[PDB]
């Protein structure tokens, strides 16, 4: 039954988008004593903030630099503000603190995950798509000599298990390998799902291509709800990979009891196909796992993007059955690109636009994916389309580069959006010549 798989992809999209939610970074400061000790001192706690920390980005007290000795000169009013030395100033030496305001608990407040070391976050998103790439090329062989169903019934398996033991995580390499042993489990039960619907019924590869499509962006939805409902990670993470148990127990029917040679040149094709795929995966793992810096509200950016990306993806059904591959392909790419251009060239005032402008990009990107999977089955002869595997694996390999293009924030805020913005650009004037 479709229904049961149908679970599992939603429940997948939702521990895909749990490394937003566990990896968001709440407003943090360091550690200071006129703040976090006893209330009785030798009022104004704004004032105390302020004389304690010094200013950094956006006007804001820094998060990694406290001052050595109490400044006073943020205090008296006559005094010239922003005159201080920069030798007045620690690296943190007492730690930091966290403000339960967004999050109660979240990886980042566990490992101090600060911006003197916020690296460690694209580096773990890295891990679990790198995982994630390495679980389909490894699980080709896994499930045909073993089978498909035994070996996503133990995808289920290593799913719960990783679930249940990265929420009881008390390393940041323990919590990685975790997240790497799950991404794998992920991967399989995805090339799974990918042979068996295949081969299901496919006339009616689109069909349950849509249907496929939209009970992965159901997952958008659920994660929200969980999100909004629980605020913390380990019991997010167990609430999550709860379903899988079951699962894993819907096995044994609910207890009865290709190579080629690309010398002379790509031929045009395999490119163009690999080029969207990277495009599609390098802007998709990259804009969906930032939710917090493109919305006011990550849980309201989350429902918004899965109230629209279901309509979105109807409209792109009906343009690739009514109009052609290739045309509603290059349009929707444009059309994500340009709205991510948007969202870059607009400020950070206009927070309702700039969630639109996400909204929609990502509902381009989506529609893109769709187009891009609905014309690899038709690009190549019947014994090339390998060429669907190549695709998939070239999707993975530009979502690796994903969060690692993130990290350039340090020049410039817009320059990962920029990049986000481009490449569906020269995806869409390069979709145009496909055949
Ligand atoms: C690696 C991906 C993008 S798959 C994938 C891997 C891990 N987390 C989520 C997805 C995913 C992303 C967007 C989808 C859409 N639309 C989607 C639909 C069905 C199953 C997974 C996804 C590929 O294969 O290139």
């Amino acid at each position: 039954q479709t229904m049961a798989l149908m679970v599992s992809i939603m429940w997948l999209c939702t521990q895909s988008m749990l490394e937003n939610f566990s990896a968001a970074v709440p407003s943090h400061r360091c550690w200071a004593p006129l703040l976090d000790n006893s209330t009785a001192q030798a009022l104004s706690p704004e004032a105390l903030l302020a004389i304690s920390i010094p200013p950094g980005p956006n006007q804001r007290p820094h998060q990694c630099r406290r001052f050595r000795q109490p400044q006073w000169q943020l205090l008296d009013p006559n005094a010239t503000a922003t005159s201080w030395s920069e030798a007045d100033t620690e690296p943190c030496v007492d730690g930091w603190v966290y403000d339960r305001s967004i999050f109660t608990s979240t990886i980042v407040a566990k490992w101090n995950l600060v911006c003197d070391s916020h690296a460690l976050k694209p580096m773990a998103q890295s891990i679990y798509l790198a995982g994630i790439l390495v679980g389909a090329a490894a699980c080709g062989p896994a499930s045909d000599r073993f089978g498909r169903r035994l070996v996503l019934t133990w995808s289920y398996l290593q799913m719960a298990v990783m679930g249940t033991a990265a929420a009881f995580a008390p390393a940041f390499p323990v919590y990685c390998l975790f997240r790497f042993l799950l991404a794998f489990a992920v991967a399989g039960v995805m090339m799974n799902t990918g042979t068996l619907l295949m081969e299901w019924t496919a006339r009616a590869r689109p069909l349950v291509m849509t249907l496929n499509s939209l009970g992965f962006s159901f997952g958008h939805g659920l994660t929200a709800a969980v999100a909004y409902g629980v605020r913390d990670w380990t019991l997010l993470q167990l609430v999550v990979s709860v379903p899988f148990f079951l699962c894993f127990l819907y096995s044994w029917w609910l207890a009865e009891s290709g190579t080629l040679l690309r010398m002379p040149g790509l031929r045009f094709r395999t490119c163009i196909s690999t080029l969207c795929w990277f495009a599609f995966g390098f802007t998709f793992f990259g804009l969906a796992l930032d939710l917090q810096a493109l919305g006011s509200n990550i849980f309201l950016l989350q429902m918004f993007i899965g109230v629209v990306d279901i309509p979105a993806k109807m409209g792109a059904l009906l343009l690739l059955s009514h109009l052609g591959r290739r045309p509603t392909l290059a349009a929707s790419l444009l059309l994500a690109g340009l709205c991510i251009l948007a969202n870059t060239l607009v400020p950070h005032e206009m927070g309702a636009l700039r969630s639109a402008l996400a909204v929609l990009g990502l509902g381009g990107v989506g529609a893109a994916f769709t187009c891009i999977t609905i014309y690899s089955s038709e690009l190549f002869p019947t014994v090339l389309r390998t060429a669907v595997g190549l695709g998939q694996m070239a999707a993975r390999g530009g979502a690796i580069l994903g969060p690692l293009v993130r990290l350039l924030g340090v020049h410039g805020p817009w320059l990962p959006l920029l990049v986000y913005g481009t490449v569906p650009v020269l995806s869409g004037l390069a979709a145009l010549l496909l055949p």
